[PDB]
């Protein structure tokens, strides 16, 4: 599923991602955008053989299982394919443990390289939520 970007902001704060750990509506949708299109269906596979999956992007090499990933953990306890499902539930369990790993919303590379320190309210401007 794609969703409409104020769409995804309604879905993501109904989930509670609403300023979780100090990050505002815009820096999840902002990192959203720019990770996936806003594309649950969303995979990309990375250089040393792990795969990013879902809205965000979540990688296999520590937050969930994918059955190819050598010597990876599971820390979200899922298989990846439920990052790709319609309902983001998954997707937000899993990003709100990953932001409380210690480097904050810097765990997402786009995230630090292109949402972090901009004008992220820009992305929810217009909203019902």
């Amino acid at each position: 599923k794609v969703f409409g970007r104020c769409e995804l902001a309604a879905a993501m704060k109904r989930h509670g991602l609403d300023n979780y750990r100090g990050y505002s509506l815009g820096n999840w949708v902002c990192a959203a955008k720019f990770e996936s299109n806003f594309n649950t269906q969303a995979t990309n596979r990375n250089t040393d053989g792990s795969t990013d999956y879902g809205i965000l992007q979540i990688n296999s090499r520590w937050w969930c299982n994918d059955g190819r990933t050598p010597g990876s953990r599971n820390l979200c306890n899922i298989p990846c394919s439920a990052l790709l499902s319609s309902d983001i539930t998954a997707s937000v369990n899993c990003a709100k443990k990953i932001v409380s790993d210690g480097n904050g919303m810097n765990a997402w590379v786009a995230w630090r390289n292109r949402c972090k320190g901009t004008d992220v309210q820009a992305w929810i401007r217009g909203c019902r939520l």
